[PDB]
């Protein structure tokens, strides 16, 4: 048993540009959706035949004791993530797996795509050891409105912030600065 | 984003010597237990500090469309497996994670060890699209009895077979040949 060299089979497109932009509860934010783009020569319709069968998927991507946590600094930076499968799209040799609410940062390399099977993967009783109101300033209400044309639902997409004081958060091409009041979207 | 070279961090010791020996329902067979042995220099007590907190673990090991199944022939032969954690043992620089009922074949290389968290990993409603009696011949009853000293519960460990006609199955150092009647344990 020797080493192993992995080849990225896909790239993930996501609203969260950096780690800080990812909410600790991605299943709540219904706009933090993603598209998995399969790279050549894995982007074949044969490679995803029947993927649309399953509703959930497992993505093996690239990122107390290390093994006791979910930290990224690992001997093998291999991360897991179960996302919702909304649509397997095939067009002109391009395969896009339109996922549900994800938690991977924009552009992350995918190593494997497996179907999430409830039998072998679900273990509910697995043991172990602050909803905020969102307000936009008038200038904010205006800036968000202008972008509602290109990126619809950009306003409610701010359920992230829903989890002196002028913090910054990069969402998409934007940089949103901010019960918290959001100042300027730019 | 380029390739990635993985280094095995551990080896898994298991009763099932080959793929055929693994029951399609490992959670039933209460003897198909395993020990994960951490390899140098990852076998440090600091690397598993508090692992005993969680009851379940994720092992990323080495193995319709490919992505639509759990097949082994993949662009990246990376497999997943959630096992029960019974005991994290530290002795003379040797770390053994005594698991519960596993499904990995004997000697399989482990790439990563993560704690199974019910929040992010459990998804019960995940959608998609024969109990047999066990009898031993007299010669078998004798052969199993002789080994009950070294490998206790070797008899009930045959709940595997519980899922002309002289089939063979390798379990441990043995080769069990066989409502089905098991002939000779050797």
């Amino acid at each position: 048993m020797n080493d192993l060299t992995l080849s990225p089979i896909a790239i993930i497109h996501t609203p969260y540009k950096e780690k800080f932009s990812v909410p600790r509860q991605p299943n709540l934010v219904e706009d933090g959706v993603g598209i998995v783009e399969l790279l050549p020569p894995y982007n074949s319709p044969e490679a995803v035949r029947g993927l649309e069968q399953f509703s959930h998927l497992w993505l093996i991507f690239q990122m107390v004791g290390v093994f006791a946590s979910r930290a990224t600094h690992r001997p093998n930076p291999l991360g897991m993530s179960k996302v919702e499968l909304r649509q397997v799209e095939c067009i002109n040799g391009n395969i896009f797996l339109h996922l549900g609410a994800v938690d991977l940062v924009d552009g992350t390399p995918i190593f494997d795509i497996k179907p999430y099977i409830a039998y072998a993967d679900s273990e509910p009783n697995a043991q172990s050891s602050v909803k905020m109101t969102v307000e936009f300033t008038e200038q904010a209400k205006s800036a968000v409105k202008k972008r509602e044309e290109k990126r619809p639902h950009l306003s409610r997409f701010i359920r992230q912030v829903l989890e002196d004081r002028i913090y910054g958060m990069s969402l998409y091409e934007f940089n949103v600065k901010w019960a918290g009041t959001v100042n300027c979207v730019e």
